[PDB]
């Protein structure tokens, strides 16, 4: 299991109707090149991916990507959006490793 990195409309489509019909946790990093504290949380975010592997771990920079990153009004970065059978379960806003951590935990856990 790895984070995938979301660079079109296409592939987020497809990497959320798949998690849905596997009724998989996605957890995503809405994130910028630009963003300091974004770059820091880029190999935890990854470190999470590995550990959890039945979860979907996606990039989306707000950059590339605005409607999506405008779907769910996310203007602080790095935040973590955790959905599952479209509803949004969780957010993380900023670099906060524990925060981050717990809520995956919690969230991709035997539910």
């Amino acid at each position: 299991a790895e984070v995938i990195s979301v660079h079109s409309l296409e592939q987020w489509t497809m990497q959320i109707e798949e998690a849905n019909t596997a009724k998989k946790l996605v957890v995503i990093d809405f994130t910028a090149s630009w963003c300091g504290p974004c770059r820091i949380m880029a190999p935890v975010f990854a470190d999470l991916a590995k550990k959890f592997p039945n979860a979907v771990f996606l990039k989306v920079d707000v950059d590339e990507l605005k409607p999506i990153a405008e779907q769910f009004s996310v203007e602080a970065m790095p935040t973590f959006l955790f959905m599952k059978e479209g509803d949004v379960k969780d957010r993380v806003v900023g670099a906060i490793k524990e925060e981050l951590t717990a809520k995956v935990g919690l969230h991709a856990a035997a539910q």
